[PDB]
């Protein structure tokens, strides 16, 4: 009779849709990561970061690790944003480096949307396996699964740079010097990101997140032309429903607090925020049009437990007693974070938000 397997805990999906809930749900960027000794042990068995991402059993294993420690309200597919340019044939290795950086008109001409099934089957296989792993003995799902991609601009940054960077000055200078080529890269990336996210949804992702980690490096004007317009192009092409449920879409431009209204008008269900943004003011700014995700400074997780819990209370109090907040950090968990500080954060967010709500 029911549309899908029983989801025991769906508060995360409900908050992204601005629905009534009993508490504020929480998941954390890099919840699978080097701060967990078991992640490092698994990474050692796999041989490398890419080994973990490219084999669905390893990807599934590390995705589930934080859920065994903490009562988080969602799982996020373990992968990397750079799977797409790898599938485009740029030769990813592990920061990240490409054997073939995108520099010339001829390089750009060779870019094409990958056949997602044929080149990135390992990602959809991980999504399928994680959905099976999140199922208990009675067939019920424990928590929802988040699928994800880099934004067209953020992918372009790595593609043109030829790997990681601290400022991506080389790609930004290409946007000003050769805007036509830049737009061509962004066009192909947007088509690829939509295809990739849609494939993840079909495989069982129940929400999707677009990580525009480097959008905040761009000047006003440039941000809209080279990043935001392409986020909109992706969202316009996304499946918005699957298995009888809305599939919420989230966009996060780190450093993008000035453009919240712009992001909230792209068609996404939710916008991610970093710690510089006043969460209550942001809620007013969007006037309930979208859910907000964030926005604790991850550096707070180095402070004592009483400080961590007080700061978690302050974030929640800033948002206030209204639907539509998913608690998260404004960036990923540091590799040096004590896991018990994550436990304390999750506990306080749950208890204090229940007291509010
Ligand atoms: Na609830």
């Amino acid at each position: 009779g029911s549309m899908a397997q029983t989801l025991i805990n769906d508060t995360f999906l409900r908050a992204l849709l601005r629905e009534p809930t009993d508490y504020t749900p929480i998941w954390l960027m890099r919840q699978a990561g080097r701060y967990l000794p078991e992640y490092n042990a698994t990474r050692a068995r796999a041989g490398s970061f890419l080994g973990l991402a490219k084999h669905p059993d390893y990807a599934t294993e590390v995705t589930l690790q934080p859920l065994e420690r903490f009562p988080l309200d969602a799982a996020i597919l373990f992968s990397d944003i750079l799977t797409i340019p790898d599938a485009m044939g740029l030769g990813l290795d592990f920061g990240p480096k490409f054997a073939h950086p995108v520099r010339t008109e001829a390089d750009v001409a060779k870019l094409a949307v990958p056949d997602i099934g044929a080149t990135l089957g390992y990602v959809t296989d991980a999504v399928r396996e994680i959905r099976r792993a999140l199922t208990d003995g009675e067939g019920r799902q424990r928590v929802p699964l988040i699928g994800f991609s880099g934004s067209p601009w953020t992918l372009a940054c790595y593609m043109v740079e030829g790997g990681g960077s601290d400022d991506f000055r080389t790609v930004k200078s290409m946007a000003y010097a050769r805007p036509d080529l830049m737009h061509r890269i962004l066009d192909v990336n947007a088509q690829a990101v939509a295809a990739y996210l849609n494939a993840q949804i079909e495989a069982g992702a129940q929400a999707v997140m677009i990580f525009d980690t480097w959008g905040g490096a761009l000047a006003d004007g440039a941000y809209q032309r080279f990043s935001l317009d392409y986020i909109r192009r992706v969202v316009a092409q996304l499946k918005r429903e699957h298995d009888g449920a809305r599939v919420p879409a989230i966009a996060f431009t780190k450093g993008g607090g000035l453009w919240l209204e712009d992001l909230a008008a792209t068609g996404v269900d939710a916008v991610g925020l970093d710690w510089t943004v006043n969460l209550g003011r942001a809620r007013e700014r969007v006037a309930g049009r979208v859910a907000l995700q964030g926005n604790l400074d991850p550096t707070i997780l180095f402070a004592p437990p009483e400080a961590i819990r007080a700061e978690a209370r302050a974030v929640l109090d800033s948002y206030g007693n209204h639907p539509g907040h998913v608690f998260n950090l404004g960036h990923g968990i540091s590799q040096f974070t004590p896991p018990e500080h994550v436990a304390e954060l999750v506990d306080e967010v749950h208890r204090h938000s229940r007291a509010i709500r």
